[PDB]
């Protein structure tokens, strides 16, 4: 093979790897050590479900963001028994210490910062390959790539079953999707029923964020989703908190290392005003920013402006501000044009998950422009017509992640202790038909335990209602409290 | 008080009830100012007045009678329908906003200052459509009207069977008592009154999350007489008014009653749903260090994120300078509390009943001394100790009670909603589509609602192209979010 | 107006003229509450009461005529002072508050609504000490008490020299003929009535930005007649007051006057000195897009660091929904502006005097409207438009004017000052320590009264060791800070 | 000379330098190009004083934190015509790319990352030391230590002069103390007439730190002060930009970077709320933490509780809050007493000059103590008592440069602005006495230069008074626009 071939390591156990620095493990540990203290509800899911081993025998693949919050998950999946192989779920996101940690003591990773989309994809299929005992029987995924591996692999599987065509690269002009399509071609020298196998096994999916969430929506709709889901992003103490509050700490973190700008007097635009893009617009608010959102619904715009925000188009303000940050899951936000009219070292940033937010495709073709590159993620983009340049980070990947560390591990606790509740769900009750080749929510009772978990930890203490004002109210005394169709 | 309840009528023989006339000037400059305050409701006017939809339709309605109400009341006659109106709150009512609307638009029962009696008199009054009959429409608010129907339903059945009378010491509550008395009297005049009026009412819109719960309640029973739409859960009326409503309207009440500094206080917001996050949000801007009570942990996590501190009343009763109740639940500041306040600690509610704070516990207890500062804040005495609490507007919702509630602009936006819901149940009368049920507005007219409210903010919407509106799974024109999305 | 400007008297024998005298036990008992959130100046009471330091003193003062100033009155009469009273401004006065003090503690001449003439008659009145001659103290707020007396000893210099009287056709500003024509008249009667005042005058303590920069000009022009304490600029005064005050009386005077949302609005604060900021924290908190302009860069910095917008009134003027100005200077928002505003956008002024906006433009503008709402909300329609603007107060500070002004608790800083500087002038009557000059209060008293009121909220202050002193370089009692520090 | 000794190197034209990684020059410029954009006080005085070299055969020492920030202010005094030597004037605040370079480029520099005390105090006297040619005229000073060396080697020579004796660090008990007095009896060895020549030539220091001008007052008040003094912290335009919005930006950089702790839901104590203080209780408010205030002025106390801040000792809350921030400029606020009082992982951190406010030598000194260092200035330090730790960062020096990069360039800008003023000031007019041995403040016309310079960047837009509205104020038209105690 190729003199750059990408080939797994093993740890003197045996398990397989592939990290940027496994010396980085005992730093990691040390980090890992001091998160699972921020961490209450997984800590307590370890206490509660551990003596039981209840994934015993589970092979969990999994494609959370390599952060040492991450790994506190794939340590708690451990302590509970599962055997767990994973990946980040993208090329910036890795927390190499973290990474090493995990590599070391509990979990294949084939993870690290700074990954090609070659690498990337390789990652993907390596965390999803068990080898010859089979796996895995559980997914956790953040975006849907992993889940999109697998349902792109049987198709692939069942083309060449039926007509013995391999996937050709050429019928695709999506430089990502010939990735993707070479890695299965290639897969099938080594597995032509990897994924079908897969198919078969796989008790369900836990899902992650709202784009991975939309994702399998689609394949539900067009009746092509091949095992059941669990949308943990839209449990309230996910969606409401990681997607806000997350956001509204990781958002300055970003900008702040990446470019050390002050944000205090600054103009800043907000695409989207969606719970991303409400965390955004506070932290840069809170911060002396002067915020101006950017929205398609005029819901979200009508709270934009009670918030006290202007709400204008991109094009009312792309020559006046100085920061953008890019919010939506949407696609085409931030173009070539829009560029163009930046002001000399705007800030242009993307904290939706995936990088076509942002037109780097256009950018990077843009005559005559030149790249240079302030340090790792932070890149100057100068226009010739001007001479004045854009910042461009983590090449339009996640911000948050790509150029900090992404959100905090308590509120990252709240999100994964849903992914908990998630995994044990889909693996407890894959033998009724509880669960359809459909997308599901878990229910109240179970995101009110989430936050319960985390009460303590925060020194809030809740009262207790009376049955009297129970039934007045009309809710048991242990909850649920709320209406099936609740906002908070 | 020194009202006759006997009805007034106008120059055209339209009924009316009002504390004073001579208001409905001063009322129609105001009504003037809410309405360019108002897009949503002037937009319905524009939209709808062609064809008079509402033609030949009669609407009792129930909201709190102010200006804002005054605004949809000549909505719904701008549309063609005829109406008769109530408060929803015996202080809610503000006397100019009355007087114009009876002299001009509609029959209205409603002043500041009610009694319990006079209160429910003007309930029976705002669903009294003589012999002929009505209403064919309800708009409520908190869901006494509809009570008194279900209510005088159930009577009715027993009467007509047995000839027995709703017993009023079946209840020790006081205004219970005031409600099955007027069942009585009802039956020894026209013992089928409601069930006449549940066969022709078309529907009800609630208005309120107390509303709403109550609704909830009777569908799970079997006793809801007809359909409903429950207003208060559209994202434009739960997430705007409730939440940014009472941001506006609790200092609002706050500050016109007792003239207090906020800034630099202790403040305690019981409960943080809708209301308590506006009034917790509103203390906090103002300078105060709010402790929220919560009983729901989804809810104390949202506080805590908010950097607000979460403890039980107990912790704090001793140390908060102000007291607010926002949960909707009763029994939430007893006697036992109020006896350990520090003295002139304020302490109001701003749900829709006033039995979340103790008011029969303190008007009993012995020894105790009332003195009125002023109508809507009093002071009570307690002979332990000689020092007094501030008790504002009787526990009764105190931003409508103290000072004028919500603002027109909110209210705009929860009052388009009210103006789409009697549509929707109108339009439907003939064809079935509603049974006796509770129903939520579709999120295109939710979105059609914040729509209308934009250009007047100034706010620019962007346009999606087929291709982003594609990728995201949505068409261009809405609706834009899933059917469980939470804002 | 239906007042007769003739003093009435007390039974006692003491002046007074108020609107109605009926609202006295209302005002004790509003006082009597404010009493609580005082504090500094209970404090003052209790510390001084003993010795009665203000036994055989005669005190004018101009302070607002509010519930807080009240307190402040009936401190000084605690320690033994005889009082006359007036408003700084023809709307500020609370009648049930003059009411009380007129019937309980002090001549008053104050009511809400006076015309220009009343106001000035009331000064005189509060000036007029009789034969026996006084005051020996004042406590001014804007300077008008001490501009009277200053015109007029120059106009019995003249007057003594050549008989010569002002002639009120030197000035086109109409309130300046009626201060004119007041002079001339009382030269008509006692033609050394201002000098002998200015005599017996020991000092004057100064209130307001606007005051305090008027009695620095008297300095540098070395006209100024007597001592004068900057009440203003203490720490606890300015910072204080100046700021947080605005930030709860100016959000109140808008919901009273207008009842408008904040949210959701665009709002122009002119000006960002302590006044500005404290209104435009308001603004923003409730939800307001703030554009604040300025005429001083570092305050212009100051506010895009807080992440508002500067622009000049021009660029915003058709945009913003209201209009603050703060700035104690003239010609803010002339008739020019107000003829692009959009229909109904709130015009209101917070300065000390209502020359900030152009009322003399409006009010003279061919073919324009007013339209009152109800009493200092103006709504003054255009003839090229036929749109509107809404005018608060006329101009006229409008948290006095159209709420209540500050809260007690603050004030109680402020006029705990005002003792202080009362006290100090007083007690040293004798000594020559103050010449005819402007002085501020010392740090170490500027800190007793924050001191003074920490207790109230629960803030437990930490006490340095002597070493921990030693190190920073100061008393372990204070003063804390350089005499330079800006906080 | 040792093994270890400390050595100056030159740069290929013979400048003198000590840094940590000449390499890092080429990112350090690339840096340093983006920040200039963010410090238009500072590039509008190179285009202003530039082409008349003001500082034409001056040479400077200063000691600012040796940032990326200071980098534009070495090179604004250079783009003047001066000559420079630089130090940092703490341990950790040294950002080794902008140290680099600035050696390479425009400055003798002496300045790394994580200096000992000793290496500290060495580049101190580097920075004085201009060998036979003399210097420097002027010094720019961040706390008063390269001032207080001066001082104190003036009395060590004069004692040297008279009576012959060397300094003996035996004769004091304070650890850095008896460095200082080893420096100085090693540089009577070399030139025992260096300060005292120095004495003589010195035009003027412009002091940056509150600190510092506390020390400069002192040695005015016991008439020890040997040149004058141009106080730049009480500048408005620093005292209540950089003191307050500096720390509202910096506080929550150092944080984050390193613990990575969630802000939002904990209980945050700030002992002190003068201006920093107040900036960095306005950064934890604003990202969630409900913080509690120390204070012993009650002037101070009274504003925290108007900003809705609970103010209690810090007895009161020590078992309670997550986060611990001093900013007093005092010393002893964190004793050992409190520390054994705190829960598992207390973050425990100092913004103020000097470390003293943490009582680093108790906890180092407490019985079994164990210190368990995370990564570099990230210091866990487990209690045997309880086995729970506490986090200190930067072993208690200044948490926002040490753990991150300080403040941002445009509130830099203003700071610095104000120093390049000040040294044109003390250069400009050392010819008559409009300066004595005393210590004075910069005029209000030029405090509003420095704003009005940053205003263009920001597109505020400034009203102009008409003639009759500036009369009506009693203020000039074109300022200065406030009285002399005004407060802002
Ligand atoms: N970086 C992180 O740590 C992180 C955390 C959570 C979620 N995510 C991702 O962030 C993205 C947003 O998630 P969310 O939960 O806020 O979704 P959301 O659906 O709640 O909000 C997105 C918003 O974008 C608006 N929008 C769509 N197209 C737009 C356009 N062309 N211009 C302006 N506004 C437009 C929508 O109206 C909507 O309100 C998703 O990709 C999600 O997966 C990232
Ligand atoms: N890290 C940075 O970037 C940075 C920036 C500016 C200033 N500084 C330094 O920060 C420190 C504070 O500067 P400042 O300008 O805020 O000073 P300041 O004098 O304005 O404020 C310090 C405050 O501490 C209070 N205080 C003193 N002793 C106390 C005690 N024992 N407990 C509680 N409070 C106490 C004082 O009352 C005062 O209000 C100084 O050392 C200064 O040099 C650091
Ligand atoms: N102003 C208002 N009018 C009617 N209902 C309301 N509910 C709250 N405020 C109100």
């Amino acid at each position: 093979g190729s003199h750059m071939a990408l080939l797994v390591e093993k740890t003197t156990s045996g398990r397989e790897y592939k990290v940027k620095d496994m010396s980085q493990a005992d730093f990691g540990r040390l980090e890992i050590e001091l998160a699972e203290v921020e961490m209450p509800g997984l800590m307590a899911s370890r206490s509660e479900f551990g003596p039981s081993q209840p994934f015993k025998g589970a092979k969990i693949t999994g494609s959370l963001h390599m952060t040492i919050q991450t790994a506190v998950l794939i340590e708690t999946l451990t302590a509970l028994g599962a055997e767990v192989r994973w990946c980040s779920c993208n090329i910036f996101s890795t927390q190499d210490h973290a990474a090493a940690a995990i590599a070391r003591d509990s979990a294949a990773v084939f993870a690290w910062k700074g990954e090609t989309l070659q690498e990337y994809w390789w990652c993907t299929e390596r965390a999803l390959d068990w080898g010859p005992g089979g796996g895995p029987d559980l997914i956790v995924d953040d975006g849907g790539d992993t889940t999109l591996l697998i349902h792109e692999g049987v198709k692939a599987e069942e083309i060449y079953e039926k007509s013995g065509q391999f996937p050709d690269p050429d019928s695709t002009d999506n430089a990502e999707f010939k990735i993707v399509l070479s890695i299965i071609k290639e897969g099938l020298k080594t597995d032509p029923k990897r994924y079908h196998k897969m198919k078969d096994r796989v008790v369900g999916v836990s899902e992650e964020t709202t784009t991975g969430v939309k994702r399998l929506y689609q394949m539900q709709a067009n009746g092509t989703l091949l095992f059941p889901a669990i949308n943990v992003n839209d449990s309230v103490t996910k969606s409401k908190f990681d997607n806000l509050y997350g956001c509204r700490h990781s958002l300055p973190d970003g900008l702040m290392r990446a470019t050390d700008v002050m944000i205090a007097g600054k103009v800043a635009v907000v695409a989207g005003y969606g719970d991303v893009g409400k965390g955004c617009a506070a932290a840069l608010k809170q911060a002396g920013a002067r915020v101006i959102v950017t929205e398609i619904d005029p819901i979200c715009a009508l709270q934009a402006t009670m918030e006290g925000l202007q709400v204008l188009t991109l094009e009312d303000v792309v020559s006046e501000a100085d920061i953008f940050v890019t919010t939506t899951g949407n696609k085409d936000i931030i173009m070539l044009d829009h560029m163009k009219k930046m002001k000399n070292n705007a800030i242009v940033c993307n904290i939706g998950h995936f990088d076509n937010e942002i037109d780097m495709l256009g950018l990077e073709t843009h005559p005559g422009v030149k790249r240079i590159t302030i340090k790792p993620q932070t890149d100057r983009w100068v226009f010739p017509e001007t001479n004045t340049g854009i910042i461009i980070l983590a090449e339009g990947r996640l911000m948050n992640l790509g150029c900090a560390t992404g959100h905090p591990s308590f509120v990252m606790s709240c999100s994964f202790t849903n992914q908990v509740i998630a995994q044990l769900e889909l693996w407890n009750e894959k033998s009724s038909g509880k669960y359809e080749k459909k997308v599901y929510v878990l229910p109240k009772h179970l995101d009110e335990k989430v936050a319960a978990l985390h009460l303590e930890k925060l020194g809030a203490k809740l009262t207790k209602l009376s049955k009297d004002q129970a039934d007045y109210i009309s809710v048991p005394v242990e909850g649920p409290y709320k209406p099936f169709h609740y906002r908070y």
